[PDB]
């Protein structure tokens, strides 16, 4: 179950032996054996080397390419392209899973891929792998941008050849040139809508754990055509979201603060414009928050996300849904005739109030410094509260201990007034119901004494971390929640409108193999290049 | 008065030091106070308005007195026990401390944010400024 | 009882970040307490010894009470005005001042001379002296 | 409009083909034409190349050393 399935055309390939492959391979034993042994298994044991599970990949990732020439090139009986192991992989599915990164393995994999590619185009132009997917769906080029293998995903957006009758096969092309200005082009069939899996929904649907999401969207075509969605649409419906945001707020806190006070609602209207006018704002208030309730939960739905990349991820969409809960307990314990409301009310004007950080995006400078804040609340909070919370707790134990009896005898007002010497108005003097003045001076001045050093340690291993790699992250995740925010508004269609689209028609390559010409959705950019002429 | 007093730093220039010293306090002033200030004004409303709603009626029921008791907690000197008219106290001491905790988290923010760009090309760029000054 | 409840800090080694942070603290206590509280501390004896002379007879008239009264000016509470049984107030107001302005500059000078030595040379030895820890 | 004012010597010029150069000056054909397509515009449309609109200023700003030599130092 470990070794078996193994066959000696794949000792063969893997010993190098140029003499003895061809020897075996005139046997005229089958070159489309499978190996089922779990040591080709994905991820089943630390040991294995998964290479696709047939010869012909064995020879595709081994450094070998006179003998998939050969395999290939043989009247005998030559290997098939389009076969698919038991996962479906295929020889450029399992090209691009070897990938891992480096530079050496990145300039190897794609020197093979072009190479296959050509080879398999030559001898059977009519066919095209590039549409050929496993069971999951995914294309190489999909399966190369959810992996985050950076080096393949390049590569393959600006493939360029420079070969006759082999020009169709690339993408980036050179429409015009004139002294040191030309133009280029990019195909976006397969980048902004697939109908299956986009590379720009895969990479910004995918969750944490995948390596250079924040490094993979500076690929050149995919940035400019962001910026080009942004400008032409995702700027004026992002800005009528902000304002009708702000009005419906401004309502909010205008209807609540004139809140009545006589006890024990309901409470019953007066034939008064004022009274017309706060149920008008409840009502609008409530509709909002329902709203809201609605939207979070359908996303909720849709998406289904993990546990722990919920804190990570959909950081301002719990909040929205906890303010959204907050209004409706908040309506219910109303109508129940108690006294709650006001509480619940309170709690959730103030989260909202506070919650609106999430419009800065949009605005360069204040949007990284809303990262910043949000990652060192995420990444700070929770290492750097759970000291101080335990020694403030055990000096209160301790003072509380020491005193006899009083006012500050309990231990909720001595937690108080050793928190107030935090924000620099601590007593030192503040009882004096006890004996042993010594002690209880010494526990306060060590008390003291430790958070002040606590705090200077906390700011200066803050300080550490940023040796100046904190902008250079924060733009990227910045850039990277702008562009789950312009897929976002794109999906939802604004109204019954539909406009937004990639870009214009055209025609650059003349003419297919075959005798028709087509047309594949270009996007020009224009380009100045001095040097190297 | 108060603004001829203050505006006597356009002197300083003609002296190395302190026409460094201006130019870098008109830089911040100029690129800063804008993108910092929005945050806290924010804060500093939504938390004033849930308290003033949270009160009943008294001395602190209005918005500009309460507006001005939560300013107090940033130049170190609030009081945290300002008012006893109201009902639920967890409510009040709730959002009092967490006040005073975002506050405190967006200022070691802002300090770290502002030195961050500091990363020694800040001397290189005031001189080459204040040499401009100096020329025009 | 506090001792106990302060000495639980040795359970954090075992979680990675929390343990280079008590090393942190650790290294700081050990290398920089008897380096920065011997200047400190003759500050302020020099400093009360000389105001608890100026006084003439009253409550403050001890040394103890008035070591504190000058301590309280680092926890920003200071009062400058805690006494009137005296002659020359120009003498008090002149000592508490630059006590005032020395204090702050030692604590300025504190700070960056505590920042300097942090080159980004502390996680690299921090994470060591952890690793070693944990070994033991 | 966006390619009108064209000649065949601003195209001599920019191929860098000396021979064809010297042929087609020796025709007689006059060598201070000016093109006034928009494609020579300042900032008329990104696509723009400005070298201020005459054949000479073509060799002097596209590498053309010898060509600007044997324009400038030609009887004819
Ligand atoms: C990580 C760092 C942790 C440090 C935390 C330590 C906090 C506790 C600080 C106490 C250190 C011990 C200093 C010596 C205490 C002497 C107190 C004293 O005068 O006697 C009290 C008191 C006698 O003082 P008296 O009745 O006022 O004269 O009781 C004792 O006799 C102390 C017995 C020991
Ligand atoms: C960016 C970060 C934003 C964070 C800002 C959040 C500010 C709001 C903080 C509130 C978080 C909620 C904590 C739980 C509140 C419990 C309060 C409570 O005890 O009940 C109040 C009050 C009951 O307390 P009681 O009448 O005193 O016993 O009303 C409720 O029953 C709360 C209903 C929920
Ligand atoms: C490392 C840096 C160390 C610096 C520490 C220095 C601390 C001492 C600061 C005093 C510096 C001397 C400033 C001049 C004092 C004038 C005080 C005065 O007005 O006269 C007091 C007092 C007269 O003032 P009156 O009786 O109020 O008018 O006595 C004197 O005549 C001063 C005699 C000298
Ligand atoms: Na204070």
């Amino acid at each position: 179950s470990y070794y078996k399935g193994q066959t000696a055309l794949h000792i063969a390939i893997e010993r190098r032996n140029m003499t003895l492959v061809t020897l075996l391979v005139e046997n005229g034993a089958d070159v489309q054996a499978a190996a089922n042994g779990d040591f080709f298994k994905k991820t089943k044991g630390r040991p294995g080397f998964y290479f696709g599970e047939l010869p012909l990949s064995l020879a595709a990732c081994t450094n070998q390419l006179a003998i998939v020439k050969f395999l290939l090139q043989n009247s005998w009986q030559p290997a098939d392209i389009s076969a698919r192991d038991s996962v479906g992989n295929t020889v450029l599915h399992a090209l691009v899973e070897v990938a891992d990164n480096t530079v050496d393995n990145t300039k190897f994999v794609t020197s093979m891929y072009n190479e296959i590619l050509i080879l398999g185009a030559k001898l059977h132009p009519t066919l095209k792998l590039e549409e050929i997917t496993n069971r999951k769906g995914l294309t190489p080029l999909a399966l190369a941008a959810s992996s985050g293998k950076i080096g393949v995903l390049a590569y393959i957006l600006q493939r360029e050849i420079h070969e006759p009758e082999c020009r169709h096969l690339s993408r980036k092309f050179t429409e015009w040139a004139y002294g040191p200005v030309h133009s280029s082009l990019y195909d976006l069939s397969c980048i902004d809508t697939c109908e299956k899996n986009s590379v720009l929904e895969v990479i910004a649907y995918s969750s944490s754990e995948t390596p250079n999401r924040h490094d993979m969207l500076l690929v050149e075509p995919l940035n400019r055509l962001l910026q080009d969605k942004w400008d032409r649409f995702v700027k004026r419906i992002f800005y009528f979201n902000f304002f009708v945001y702000c009005l419906y707020m401004i309502i909010f806190t205008a209807a609540a603060y004139y809140r009545p006070v006589e006890g024990l609602p309901p409470y019953k209207l007066k034939n008064t414009v004022g009274d017309y006018f706060r149920v008008t704002g409840e009502i609008l208030s409530v509709s909002g928050g329902v709203y809201f309730f609605f939207r979070g939960i359908q996303y909720f739905l849709q998406r289904r996300p993990s546990l722990k990349s919920l804190f990570v991820d959909s950081y301002s969409e719990i909040l929205f849904f906890v303010q959204s809960l907050f209004m409706l307990v908040s309506v219910v314990l109303y109508f129940s005739q108690r006294k709650e409301y006001v509480a619940s009310m309170v709690f959730s004007l103030a989260m909202g109030w506070t919650n609106m950080l999430y419009y800065t995006r949009g605005f360069q400078q204040m949007g990284i410094y809303a990262v910043m804040i949000e990652k060192m609340i995420l990444r700070d909070l929770c290492r750097f509260m759970f000291v101080y919370l335990v020694f403030l707790f055990g000096f209160s134990t301790a003072v509380v201990t020491l005193i006899e009896d009083g006012k500050y005898n309990s231990l909720y007002s001595t937690c108080l007034e050793l928190f107030k010497f935090t924000i620099g108005m601590g007593d030192l003097e503040f009882t004096e119901n006890y004996d042993f003045k010594a002690v209880f001076i010494i526990l306060l001045l060590a008390y003291v004494i430790l958070t002040y050093i606590l705090l200077l340690n906390m700011l200066i291993a803050l300080m550490g971390e940023t040796v100046n790699k904190i902008a250079q992250e924060s733009k990227n995740i910045w850039k990277l929640q702008r562009a789950i925010t312009i897929l976002d508004t794109e999906k939802s269609f604004l109204k019954c409108m539909r406009k937004a689209f990639r870009s214009g028609k055209l025609l650059q390559v003349g003419f297919t193999p075959d005798g028709k010409d087509d047309y594949r959705w270009c996007f020009r950019v224009d380009e100045v290049n001095w040097t190297t002429w």
